[PDB]
């Protein structure tokens, strides 16, 4: 039909921000170490249905909080946007984008297909800076939230400094079984507990 | 330096702005849109808002100046002078974009990051003109009620929209940094909907 249409991959932005601040990182880079949250984060961006693959989308600073033994993270399409680039897809793979713009522009010439692989979503996956813009970006289909808690002692709070600039009142929270009909896995539901942390899994459409 | 946008509310098709001091309708939501975009700066950052004199005397003297914004007034008969309230009392466009620029484009520290013209006629008239403006944000309003009700107004755009061209609406979201609603909103016997120009080359 042409209401919720298939002819391009859904759009994410999938995100692990603290409570009630929407703060996700402090001095460059990210505040907490949540190993199963990690986890997730691995899981659901590489599940896509049989024959297709998936794309992570970041900003040319989270690409460089990337260990090089980890890049280009793996089973994903890489793009990278950093506005002087040149719209080329290195020697590994990675597309190296001047803006979102024209990466999708790129991928639809292409037919939505990497390397002989039609690809299944997009997940936008930082930093702070895309975050901001692409929030506003009518294309986005969805927010997978991980909503961090912390409930430690007050010495060992995470010191932040850099929030999302987002309005949930223009979004509206999915049911948990809605979450993992998206993503394509069993996501554990409620409150899960990590160290000084507690953190719960969310998915959001538009509002309306 | 900071884009500069006019920014105004307009009743299609005759561009009627005003009618005896003040606007034609009485549409909340799209007072809560002006004050919204004209408010929104990046951090540390403020957007500037310039006027004409008496768009200014039309401003409960209560209000002024416009809360969290840099306030500009154009007025012939002004001195070029800052007051106590950090309000700068211009005489033409020209002198107060060299001060704000020999100022680096700050006030208190804070960089400058949109300046709005936000009416009325005689300055929007003018500015139109003006070179160093890089768009338009029409908020175009339609009357639906009936031909008995429809409004008066004694105040006009004379702009040249040919020299214009609408944007997409992420465009305008873009730009004002803001998530806003797209299409035609309803309140009472007006519809109204937002809009971005930028020139048409
Ligand atoms: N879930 C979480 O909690 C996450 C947190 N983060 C946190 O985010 C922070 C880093 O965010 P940030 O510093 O904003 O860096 P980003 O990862 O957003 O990369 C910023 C860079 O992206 C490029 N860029 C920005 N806007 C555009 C545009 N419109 N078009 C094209 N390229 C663009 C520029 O690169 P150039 O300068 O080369 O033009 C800019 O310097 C860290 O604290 C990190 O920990 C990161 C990911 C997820
Ligand atoms: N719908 C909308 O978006 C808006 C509607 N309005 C409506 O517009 C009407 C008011 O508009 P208008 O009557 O045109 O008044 P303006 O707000 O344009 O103020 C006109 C005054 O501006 C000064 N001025 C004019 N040209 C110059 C110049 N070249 N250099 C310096 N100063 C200058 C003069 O002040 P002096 O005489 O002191 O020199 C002049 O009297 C009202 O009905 C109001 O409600 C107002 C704003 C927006
Ligand atoms: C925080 C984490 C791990 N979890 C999550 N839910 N969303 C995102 N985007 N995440 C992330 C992923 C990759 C990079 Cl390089 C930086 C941060
Ligand atoms: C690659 C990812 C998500 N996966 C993992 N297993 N370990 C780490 N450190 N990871 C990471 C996290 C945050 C940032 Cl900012 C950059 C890379
Ligand atoms: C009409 C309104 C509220 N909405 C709009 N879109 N643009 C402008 N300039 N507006 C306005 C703002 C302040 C003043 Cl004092 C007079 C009119
Ligand atoms: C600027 C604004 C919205 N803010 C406020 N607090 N009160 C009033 N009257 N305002 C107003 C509305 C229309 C016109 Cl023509 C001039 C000023």
């Amino acid at each position: 039909g042409s209401h919720m249409m298939s002819t391009r991959p859904k759009i994410s932005l999938i995100v692990a921000a603290l409570q009630p601040s929407m703060g996700i990182g402090a001095k460059g880079s990210l505040p907490w170490r949540l190993k199963n949250e990690m986890k997730y984060f691995k899981d659901v961006t590489s599940k896509a249905k049989d024959g297709h693959i998936n794309a992570v989308v970041m900003g040319r600073k989270t690409w460089e909080l990337i260990p090089e033994r980890f890049r280009p993270l793996a089973g994903r399409l890489n793009v990278i946007l950093s506005r002087k680039n040149d719209d080329l897809i290195d020697s590994n793979g990675v597309y190296h984008f001047s803006s979102f713009d024209s990466v999708m522009k790129h991928l639809e010439k292409d037919s939505f297909r990497f390397k002989d692989m039609p690809l299944d979503k997009i997940f936008i996956i930082g930093g702070s800076q895309i975050y901001n813009l692409l929030i506003l970006d009518s294309r986005v289909d969805n927010l997978l939230v991980t909503q961090v808690h912390f409930v430690g002692e007050d010495a060992d709070k995470p010191q932040m400094d850099t929030f999302l600039d987002w309005d949930l009142s223009k979004w509206k929270r999915l049911e948990h079984d809605k979450l993992e009909q998206y993503v394509g896995l069993d996501v554990p539901r409620g409150l899960n507990e990590e160290g000084s942390y507690n953190y719960e899994y969310t998915m959001w459409e538009k509002a309306q």
